[PDB]
């Protein structure tokens, strides 16, 4: 659980957040090129109130043990706090769905669908609120397996409430945002499923650039719209039940699970456990099952 700065090789940059970065790195203390391939969380910048927050992530990580969440390896202290994880090979959802389009079906979505609601059940059951969920925090550790790959946003239930209220500052993902959450900085189970239902809409999308959340909303809402407005609009949007469309080739019974998870009324969305049973029922009437 303790790794050694010195022992660990970089390989290249995987990715990055607003915060923090995430490198692939070779783990070799051997120095003869047989150690393992780890992921890397670095904070981009570092500041007392970002390593609270990491220190808080790194314990919230360590925590949670499911097939559907990225696997916690330790820690790398330099403080340089350095979060070790396991290394996914296929990257992002987001990415590979996007470049196996025409190799991906409806019963394959499917079974990445699943497999969210499950991990996503599993934060539940710990009182813990993702905050992020969309397919570009989801990686690919192989084609039948997908995992929650990152908890940077990630806040724990107050012991005595069902939602934690949070106004982080500098640019929100507000396109996979409750209403509640743009207007009264609510975050609970009930608003994961709502971007829960923005995820299940991207997948069925394809990851197609003009059909993603931010360019369908931008559209209802106007292009002409200044940037403190586009919160304004999109909350009226919402409010008068604009939605996100059906996406090409979705199946009515897909976008009615999309649908109830916007629900306006916040106890009114669906369950992640009802949602793994609606999901788990579709994939098996269409497999003949
Ligand atoms: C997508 C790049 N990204 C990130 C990453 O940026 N996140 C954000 C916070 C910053 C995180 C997913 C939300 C984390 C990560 C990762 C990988 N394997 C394990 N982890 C934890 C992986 N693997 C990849 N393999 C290949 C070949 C890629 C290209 S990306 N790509 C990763």
């Amino acid at each position: 659980t303790q790794f050694e700065e010195r022992h660990l090789k970089f390989l290249q940059q995987l990715g990055k957040g607003n915060f923090g970065s995430v490198e692939m790195c070779r783990y070799d203390p051997l120095q003869d090129n047989t150690g393992e391939v780890v992921a890397v969380k670095k904070l981009q910048h570092s500041t007392e109130e970002h390593l609270r927050d990491f220190e808080r992530e790194i314990e919230i990580l360590k925590s949670l043990q499911h097939d559907n969440i990225v696997k916690y390896k330790g820690v790398c202290y330099s403080r340089n706090l350095k979060l070790i994880m396991e290394y996914l090979p296929y990257g992002s959802l987001r990415d590979y769905l996007q470049k196996h389009k025409e190799r991906i079906d409806h019963i394959k979505l499917l079974q990445y669908t699943s497999q969210i609601c499950k991990g996503m059940e599993y934060l539940g059951t710990k009182r813990y609120i993702h905050r992020d969920l969309a397919t570009r925090n989801i990686l690919v550790e192989n084609e039948n397996r997908v995992k929650i790959g990152d908890f940077g946003l990630t806040k724990v239930l107050p012991q005595d409430k069902e939602y934690y209220k949070v106004k982080e500052p500098g640019e929100s993902p507000i396109f996979w945002y409750a209403p509640e959450s743009l207007t009264e900085s609510k975050f609970s189970v009930a608003s994961d499923v709502w971007s829960f239902g923005v995820v299940l809409y991207e997948l069925f999308t394809y990851i197609e650039k003009s059909k993603s959340p931010p360019a369908e909303f931008m559209r209802m809402i106007g292009n002409d719209k200044q940037g403190q407005m586009i919160v304004f609009h999109l909350i009226e949007l919402l409010k008068n039940n604009g939605r996100l469309p059906r996406p090409d080739g979705c199946p009515d019974e897909i976008y009615m699970i999309m649908t109830e998870c916007w629900n306006n009324n916040v106890n009114q969305r669906p369950s992640f456990r009802d949602l793994a049973l609606r999901v788990d029922q579709i994939r098996d009437n269409m497999a003949g099952h």
